[PDB]
């Protein structure tokens, strides 16, 4: 219901991890920058706070699949191991679980893992987008976001 906990050397690198760069916002700042880039939605209805590796998410308004959405993006940083959500929800939204890649999985094997089915791969994937790569472009750290599979009855291929 606050914290979450994510990789820490295991993300988009923005800046040199190996110490946290410069300085608190700067570190923050990439992060922002990064889901700017990205394209991650809602990016910027929200804010991003970091300690050392400890970023912390805040804003208000959205919805609950934003503010993970924005979670995902900042908690995959290298330099973050994890993301403090404080941002608020505006509009009711399908909650999702968040899965670290392992080293030898692929976004099938995780599917398979998390969904009971790997062909769902591109639900998650799609969903860990634009943060994302690719679905076998995983790395290890890589903490995904788990959509909820609603209806386990059919659905799944
Ligand atoms: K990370």
């Amino acid at each position: 219901m606050g914290l979450f906990n994510f990789v820490k050397d295991a993300g988009e690198k923005l800046w040199d991890a190996v110490t946290g760069q410069h300085d608190k916002d700067d570190q923050a700042k990439k992060v922002q920058e990064h889901l700017n880039k990205t394209g991650i939605p809602d990016a910027d209805k929200v804010n991003i706070q970091i300690a050392d590796g400890k970023a912390t998410v805040t804003g208000d308004g959205l919805s609950q699949e934003a503010k993970e959405k924005i979670l995902v993006a900042v908690g995959n940083i290298s330099g973050i191991a994890s993301v403090d959500d404080q941002v608020k929800t505006a509009t009711p939204a399908t909650a999702s679980q968040f899965y670290t890649v392992k080293s030898g999985d692929t976004l099938s094997a995780i599917s398979k893992q998390v969904y009971g089915n790997a062909n769902l791969y591109n639900k998650i994937f799609e969903a860990n987008k634009p943060m994302l790569k690719s679905p076998d472009k995983i790395y290890p750290g890589q903490v995904l976001r788990i959509p909820e599979e609603l209806e386990h009855h059919h659905h799944h291929h």
